[PDB]
């Protein structure tokens, strides 16, 4: 009964800009179109914010984000996110799922992180590299500071704009879209040895559940065989894979997220054909709609709440949330609010902060959703 997208076709920059503006102009109450910077060839890195309170962070409200077309010729992601912009705007108010989603989450959608590369891409290209890098011929997904390999390529304008953007909002969950395979890729993307081996992150548990939440809804992806005749060597149990194990990739945007912010980012491969003919687009939406939707909901799982000041009674900014045996702490935002993605289990969470006395609580996360837990810390 929900309204499906109708605008199925490839959108070159000009038309994407026209497209985005259309929704921002037609649904001003639940949208906010903004730019986070420009590409080498001066194209806007547009982001579409969608929520019932566009332009403001609401205390306790999770910041989510989708990013596509980081590699110019991997187009499916770009179109799906445009399809998603449409689906969300057109269904808000009439569709209970979309309404409830847009009201409880602040969704940021960037259709193309490499618009210059896109323009240099050839429709029909299945596995080529023309249009992949940015205007200066650098791989944006090799451009981020890496925890193991020492990155040499000069930081590009698209990379910088995005790093800034990631520092701007309290992003909790994220996913950047690619093409060239069919699987959801999770951290870490590389290892100290720089080879194809499993590279576990402190949050390996959640990442597998987060990745599975998407692949499970994409029937063909879940089957585990991206394209038996094109890349016969590829087999991903249940449609997910640790980055490094598939193959070593240093300088990725995915790991940079986890290691430099509170955001947990996953990389999604939407299909073996990088730049399919426009006639195939509607099928990709049909096969990923439920996935795109279910993934966003994962942002509401785990634990969340506030770290307040016993005297003031108001949130503490930049407080820390440490969990049982997971060496990856999370920080609080301006209203002392935090979100910590965790798998079903029991944890010993500890809120702490400069100038206050730490509190520890035994929290319990279930298989269904998120539990609210606040921490009131006394001063020192
Ligand atoms: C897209 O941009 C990336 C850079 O971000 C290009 O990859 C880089 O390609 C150069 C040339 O192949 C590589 O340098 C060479 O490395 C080998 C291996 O050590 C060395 O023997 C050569 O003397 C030379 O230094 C470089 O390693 C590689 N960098 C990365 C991050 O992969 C890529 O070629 C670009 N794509 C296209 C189609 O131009
Ligand atoms: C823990 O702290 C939060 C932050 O104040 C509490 O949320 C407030 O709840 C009261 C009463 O329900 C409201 O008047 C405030 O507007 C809420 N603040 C928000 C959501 O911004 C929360 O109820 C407290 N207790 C827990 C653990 O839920
Ligand atoms: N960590 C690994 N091995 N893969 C993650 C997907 S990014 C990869 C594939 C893509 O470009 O789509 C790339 O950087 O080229
Ligand atoms: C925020 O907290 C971190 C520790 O988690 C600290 O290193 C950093 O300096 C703090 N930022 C501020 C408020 O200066
Ligand atoms: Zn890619």
């Amino acid at each position: 009964q929900a309204v499906q997208p109708v605008d199925f076709r490839h959108h070159h920059f000009s038309d994407m800009e026209i497209f985005l503006r259309r929704y921002a102009n037609e649904y001003p109450s639940i949208t906010r179109l903004y730019s986070v910077g420009k590409s080498v060839e001066l194209r806007e890195l547009y982001v579409m914010e969608i929520s019932d309170n566009p332009g403001i962070h609401e205390a306790g409200e999770p910041e989510f984000k989708y990013i596509g077309n980081m590699h110019g010729n991997e187009v499916v992601g770009r179109e799906l996110l445009l399809n998603l912009i449409e689906y969300l705007c057109k269904n808000f108010g009439t569709d209970p799922e979309v309404t409830d989603l847009v009201q409880s989450t602040r969704i940021h959608i960037m259709p193309s992180m490499n618009p210059d590369g896109y323009e240099k891409s050839q429709e029909g290209d299945r596995g080529g590299t023309v249009g992949r890098n940015n205007s200066n011929n650098y791989d944006l997904n090799r451009n981020f500071p890496d925890q193991f390999f020492q990155v040499t390529d000069p930081p590009q304008p698209e990379t910088l704009a995005v790093m800034s953007w990631l520092k701007t909002y309290p992003f909790v969950l994220s996913a950047n879209l690619h093409g060239g395979s069919l699987v959801v890729n999770y951290p870490f993307d590389d290892d100290e040895q720089g080879i194809a081996i499993y590279s576990k992150s402190p949050d390996d548990a959640v990442f597998q559940q987060l990745a599975l939440s998407y692949s499970k809804e994409n029937k063909k992806m879940y089957q585990g065989s991206p394209c038996k005749d094109l890349y016969p060597t590829e087999y991903f149990p249940h449609g997910i894979t640790n980055g490094a194990q598939w193959y070593n990739v240093p300088g990725g945007m995915q790991d940079w997220n986890y290691l430099n912010t509170n955001c947990f980012e996953v990389t999604i491969e939407l299909g073996c054909v990088k730049y399919p003919k426009a006639e195939e687009l509607p099928k990709y939406w049909e096969q990923n709609r439920r996935s795109l939707l279910q993934f966003i909901k994962q942002v509401h799982r785990g634990i969340w709440g506030f770290v307040l000041d016993a005297t003031d009674g108001r949130g503490i900014l930049n407080a820390t949330i440490s969990v049982a045996d997971i060496n990856h702490p999370v920080t609080t935002y301006k209203d002392g609010d935090y979100w910590r993605l965790l798998v079903q289990g029991t944890y010993k969470v500890t809120a702490s902060a400069r100038g206050y006395d730490p509190v520890t609580k035994t929290v319990e996360v279930d298989s269904k959703g998120g539990v609210q837990v606040n921490f009131t810390l006394s001063r020192t």
